[PDB]
């Protein structure tokens, strides 16, 4: 099974010059709980913008040019990703813009945090169709003293 799992601005603004502007810890916490110790597969951009390896997670980085960093491990294309992961119950994907567009058709269910947040960006999460999709968890928080921005945390199956 694929999971696509994001954090969404106004208007599906993903990040802004390849960084993320933003600063909310719950949602750091939720996105460690639900990908620890399940493989992650991710973009060369994403890769560059988290900066080191994701512990407790086997880190799969997408490039179409030789890997620079043998903590992680580099294919070169979808298929190889998934591959990679080997048997396991759930695969997340966990960005940029360009794979979230290309594992949408094959993911079961997403994770999408929605951030009350207008950011000015350049990357955006896939226009999806909202037909397609269930949902079937939903919680959310206002702001407080640690997370500036009120948020709504979601997971969707595919109907
Ligand atoms: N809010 C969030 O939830 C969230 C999550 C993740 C990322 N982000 C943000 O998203 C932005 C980065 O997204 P992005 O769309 O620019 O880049 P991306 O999707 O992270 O990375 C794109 C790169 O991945 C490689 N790639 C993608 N598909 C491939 C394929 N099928 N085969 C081979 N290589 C492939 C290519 O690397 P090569 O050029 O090396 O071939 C491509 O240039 C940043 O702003 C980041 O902060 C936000
Ligand atoms: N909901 C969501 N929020 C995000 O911030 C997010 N970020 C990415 C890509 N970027 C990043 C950037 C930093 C870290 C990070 O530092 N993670 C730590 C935080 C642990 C914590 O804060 O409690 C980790 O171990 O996962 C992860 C992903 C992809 N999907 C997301 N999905
Ligand atoms: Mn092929
Ligand atoms: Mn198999
Ligand atoms: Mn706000």
């Amino acid at each position: 099974m694929i999971s696509l799992i994001a954090a969404l601005a106004v208007d599906r603004v993903i990040g802004m010059e390849n960084a993320m502007p933003w600063n909310l810890p719950a949602d750091l916490a939720w996105f460690k709980r639900n990908t620890l110790n399940k493989p992650v597969i991710m973009g060369r951009h994403t890769w560059e913008s988290i900066g080191r390896p994701l512990p407790g997670r086997k880190n799969i980085i997408l490039s179409s040019q030789p890997g620079t960093d043998d903590r992680v491990t580099w294919v070169k294309s979808v298929d190889e990703a998934i591959a990679a992961c080997g048997d396991v119950p759930e695969i997340m994907v966990i960005g940029g813009g360009r794979v979230y567009e290309q594992f949408l058709p094959k993911a079961q269910k997403l994770y999408l945090t929605h951030i009350d947040a207008e950011v000015e960006g350049d990357t955006h999460f896939p226009d999806y169709e909202p037909d397609d999709w269930e949902s079937v968890f939903s919680e959310f928080h206002d702001a407080d003293a640690q997370n500036s921005h009120s948020y709504c945390f979601e997971i969707l199956e595919r109907r």
